[PDB]
């Protein structure tokens, strides 16, 4: 009963969060086995950030220039490395709090939990989506940098995101845990175009299914539609095109609710065309696109870890 | 930058969550030092739930009738007790994962984090508010019962909520950790009136301050107003009355933004009167009342634990 934006439990990530200080710069790092991961821009002065040569900057640094704190512990570095936009600090001590973990590159539209940190200390947890334009709309103050995004499958934390940048426009960009940026972004203080964001059509449909499951059904129309005709309306309202992969992924919600995907699509179209008339769906006056069909199923079936 | 519904990090509560099975009934329990806390209705059959005599039901039970699991561990009970609507199971093993903790009874309008669990296993975390009518709008499937709400001040987890009931109306009710219900509710399957909910006026104002801080200022009107005149409009729109305690609590947001509380109140009134004209504030087309002035300050100043 009820439907909330729900984060994964954060304990297994909390015990991996370290404070990283190189020269003056201090931000969050991820301590897994014998390696601390952090944004490579920790080696930058505000002046460096304007036009950084990371290769050159990293050279004027050695192992002993990096202060990695875990609470009141102080760790020791024995091998530093730059993988794309992440700094890998090889330390002597394996994190005894290290969970089963993988690094994953997620797709636009997918969701993850962010454990937001300041000085390697957890402040809070929230759910977000990789936007279609590879930004995220998060909550990040100075020093939040190196905060990580993750999913939990079973026993296994899947790290998918590290926060690097706020864009002049207020939205966020960062990397996978191999330090490849999501999107066209670079770790440099220069104007960077996010580009046109679209609504994650498959997520809005997931959420409409969620609404039906929790008794919110006012928007089910007698009409139906076709994929081509729906995608005509979708393109007008900067909704991502819907594919058969999308219809397939919604199959189980279709089966639980007895509502054909294309029927739900005809409901969505009327909503895109007529707006909401000032009514609400699951407490919201706008169409929500930050739940996956997987998230909706997890919350509705009570999956645990 | 940005503004998200943010939960407290959940690790310190995760290692306190146990599975409680009496007879057939299984739900979540809170293992602190040598005591497991759970809804006393775990001793009820679906039939019992209609008209339970808890005193009598608890008597046909003894220590060895209660199966408390922590993961794959199995705990042993040496003293059972009923405090109001909570069952206290005295076990032999102190939880070595026990944080610094207090039990607090929170006030209507205050927020907390819920760690939602099924079979004593964490599934997810989310932020909610005690509604003015002492319900909560959460996400709780069967077996979620005994899921706890909490705040973290510094090192210290403040437990304020245990989930007991879904009401026929889909909203949730439960207790403090001394087992006193929030609101008029009883742990019995009978029709129970929540009563009229109001909007938490002080929280909506907090959130308007949050919006100003993140550059969302379209709603600041040239007008101002008075407390009496504002509370006239408030009562019309089932907003809680605003008191001088409320104005005082907003003082620091007033000072950070250079916007007098009563001025922000005049903005709120125009919004209550004219609606939103289809515009949004911090991504929302409705007025948000589940952030406290404290939450807004914590997210905007980057407080950690």
């Amino acid at each position: 009963s009820g439907f909330r934006k729900m984060a994964f439990p954060s304990g297994k990530v909390e015990g991996c969060m370290v404070q990283v200080t190189c020269g003056t710069t201090t931000l969050n790092g991820l301590w897994l086995d014998d390696v601390v991961y952090c944004p490579r821009h920790v080696i930058c002065t505000s002046e460096d950030m304007l036009n950084p040569n990371y290769e050159d900057l990293l050279i004027r640094k050695s192992n002993h220039n990096f202060l990695v704190q875990a609470g009141n512990v102080q760790l020791r570095v024995i091998g530093h490395s730059m993988q794309n936009c992440v700094l890998k600090l090889k330390v002597d001590t394996a994190n005894p709090k290290t969970p089963k973990y993988k690094f994953v590159r997620i797709q636009p539209g997918q969701t993850f939990s962010v454990l937001a940190c300041y000085n390697g200390s957890p402040s809070g947890v929230y759910q977000c989506a990789m936007r279609p334009n590879f930004t995220i709309k998060g909550s990040f103050l100075n020093g939040s940098c190196g905060s990580v995004g993750f999913n939990i499958d079973y026993d296994c934390v899947s790290f998918c995101y590290m926060h690097h940048m706020v864009l002049p426009t207020g939205v966020h960009a960062g990397t996978d845990l191999e330090g490849n940026f999501y999107g066209p972004f670079v770790d440099r203080q220069t104007a960077q175009a996010a580009g046109t964001d679209t609504t994650i059509t498959v997520n809005v449909l997931a959420w409409l299914y969620a609404a039906v499951i929790n008794g919110d059904r006012w928007f089910l129309n007698r009409f139906t539609t076709t994929l081509n005709d729906f995608n005509l309306v979708a393109m007008k309202y900067n909704y991502e095109p819907l594919t058969q992969d999308h219809v397939d992924i919604l199959g189980p919600l279709s089966a639980q609710t007895g509502i054909a995907v294309l029927d739900m699509c005809a409901s969505l179209k009327e909503l895109l065309q007529n707006g909401m008339n000032g009514r609400t769906i699951l407490g919201s006056a706008l169409l929500e696109d930050e739940f996956t069909p997987f998230d909706v199923v997890r919350q509705c079936s009570g999956v645990t870890f």
